């Protein structure tokens, strides 16, 4: 099935429920032993949120190559996207390994520090520009450049430095500030905004590395930004909304990481975002 039409008659039955609970049966399970190992276990955040190991972000440290993110890889749309937990104050470091090696452009951050009163991420990014930071064990600096702070969203300007090697990088941190609490936004109005804004500043391009997408557990939040990125691409490819079937793509994705889209209210706010982000697409 038109998916407005289909979004309509789903709406006014209750199915969403129903329509969710459908991928997660059809979703694929592949192995994850590597996640699962002892020396490890500090590197996960939660119990139940593993990379498998086809598709998991390899370190270059012979050490341990161990960190908790994988590569979705979606062919057609000629669009990656790295997926990957909050950092943790111990995995901190970790993280700006990842991005150094996989040249990424930009990081794209979905969740506050504490939410619900609890934390839902380390600080790993300087607050202050006088204020540089050094990791343990690994060799890089990184120093806040410049800022823009707005109403739903903030735009940092970073730097990231090869200490070893002297080799300098502008990183570009996409913070959405304003996700609530509980449940999805009303509108996707400002999501697709800040969508448009990471992809105008080159970062989701083919000539970069993969950028870094992140929540706490990396699967939620997280999904919902590739899931209608890469549904409004497949849109331009070839100007046709009934050519493009979001749970397919979704399923596809879940090739990958698994647990993309973790509520009902997430995949209905995907599809409220993908039919509107589309009257952009078709020419207007
Ligand atoms: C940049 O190049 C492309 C990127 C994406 C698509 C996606 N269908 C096609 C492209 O060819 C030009």
């Amino acid at each position: 099935m038109e998916m407005e039409k289909e979004f309509e008659q789903i709406d006014k039955s209750g199915s969403w429920a129903a329509i969710y609970q459908d991928i997660r049966h059809e979703a694929s399970d592949f192995p994850s032993r590597v996640a699962k190992l002892p020396k490890n276990k500090n590197r996960n955040r939660y119990r139940d949120v593993s990379p498998f190991d086809h598709s998991r972000i390899k370190l270059h440290q012979e050490d341990n190559d161990y960190i908790n993110a994988s590569l979705i890889k979606m062919e057609e749309a000629q669009r990656s996207y790295i997926l990957t937990q909050g950092p943790l104050p111990n995995t901190v470091g970790h993280f700006w390994e990842m991005v150094w090696e996989q040249k990424s452009r930009g990081v794209v951050m979905l969740n506050r520090v504490m939410e619900k009163g609890s934390l839902k991420c380390a600080q790993y990014w300087p607050q202050k520009e006088e204020k540089e930071m050094i990791f343990e064990d690994t060799n890089l600096k990184l120093t806040l450049i410049s800022e823009d702070i707005k109403s739903y969203y903030t735009v940092r300007q970073l730097e990231l430095e090869n200490l070893t090697t002297q080799e300098t990088r502008e990183i570009l941190h996409f913070h959405y500030t304003t996700w609530p609490d509980f449940g999805v936004p009303e509108s996707p109005a400002s999501f697709l905004n800040f969508l448009f804004k990471v992809r105008e500043s080159g970062s989701l391009s083919p000539e970069h590395g993969p950028v870094v997408v992140h929540c706490s557990a990396g699967i939620g939040r997280s999904g919902t930004f590739c899931l209608a990125d890469t549904c409004l691409l497949l849109m331009d490819k070839r100007k046709d909304p009934s050519s493009v079937d979001i749970k397919k793509v979704l399923l596809e994705m879940r090739k990958f990481r698994m647990g993309l889209i973790q509520t009902a209210d997430q995949l209905r706010f995907s599809y409220l975002a993908v039919i509107e982000g589309a009257k952009f697409i078709m020419g207007d």
